[PDB]
């Protein structure tokens, strides 16, 4: 491992080529401060990220500052493309068996509340949608559809994608289930319905 | 490595029998709890090291809750054996050579200053008392004096002890220097005053 202050209230770890931010604490955090061959990769960090999670930055592209797409709720820019950050739709593959009316009804629907945000919506709400619209959701150790966090397992950045669709860059396959109709009892008992987390967030 | 919300404004990184603690941020953080078979270990990090150093636990031992010693400035009751910890006048050595009397109005004064506390005194205090004292610290490849700092190169936590005694409990020989009247030119030149830091501490 190693530390550094790196202005504006926080700190960066790094070790590999991996490396995190967190934030710096009271007038008594006080470390060196950063070797400036590496202040960019501060400013990428800060700006783009949440605390507490690593990142190697390699594996990212950036783009020229004020311009580009942040992870950070504060942040409306950073200096990520946006092809490569999700855009927090990701969710809706889970109602595709439904009518496209009522697809968008739904979509509309969390439009009402906040969710139309980069992060996507909650997960007692996604849950909860859904429930309602007959389905169910199952934990399919062979399923089609892709579970992920970003980055830390204990995240609550989380995403959806197919199988065999491509990892957007520091997410990391967590389960996989299926999508169904919740109309009738549960096939065998090896099986179960997920639940997707509470505090959990699905973009 | 992972990472779990352990209450009271932090959360705590595990890796290795190796752990950290950091501030947690806003309410936007959110991640899963802890374990409980590590709400312990919780608990004693954050109630005795400060944010931001990295710890093997089993390398330290702990006693009961509210009746041990901290590394927190916050903290005036830890979990620590003082036996363990510094207790924050290591610097005296440092003041060997000069007669007792002065040794002591010294250490009133530092006393006189904040100083007489568990970090012991600040670097610029300390290479700025001294140097007064006609005395001079320097960088010797081959020196008595052990440099040290806890946990990590760039924290602002220092120790020093003498070659031949045994480490506290997560200080890291950093390096190696001599104290000398600094009456007569530097001996070389390869040879170099020991600047202290700004923002070290010594105790």
């Amino acid at each position: 491992a190693d530390v550094y202050d790196i202005g504006r209230g926080a700190v960066m770890y790094v070790a590999g080529g991996k490396v995190s931010w967190a934030p710096r604490g009271g007038n008594e955090v006080k470390f060196e401060p950063v070797p400036k061959e590496l202040k960019l990769v501060a400013n990428r960090l800060h700006t783009s990220f949440p605390p507490h999670h690593v990142v190697d930055m390699s594996k990212f592209t950036f783009i020229t500052p004020g311009s580009g797409v942040s992870m950070r709720v504060e942040y409306q820019y950073g200096c990520l493309p946006a092809d490569t950050v999700p855009e927090g739709n990701c969710w809706w593959r889970l109602l595709d068996s439904l009518p496209p009316e009522v697809q968008y009804k739904e979509i509309r629907h969390a439009n009402q509340f906040g969710y139309q945000t980069k992060h996507g919506v909650p997960g007692k709400y996604l849950q909860r949608r859904l429930q309602v619209n007959g389905l169910r959701a199952v934990t399919d150790t062979h399923g089609p559809i892709v579970i992920q966090y970003f980055s830390v397992k204990e995240s609550w950045i989380r995403h959806l994608k197919l199988v065999e669709e491509p990892s957007l860059p520091g997410f990391e396959d967590l389960l996989r289930i299926r999508v169904e109709p919740n109309t009738s009892p549960l096939a065998g008992k090896d099986e179960k319905i997920f639940r997707f987390g509470s505090h959990k967030w699905y973009g």
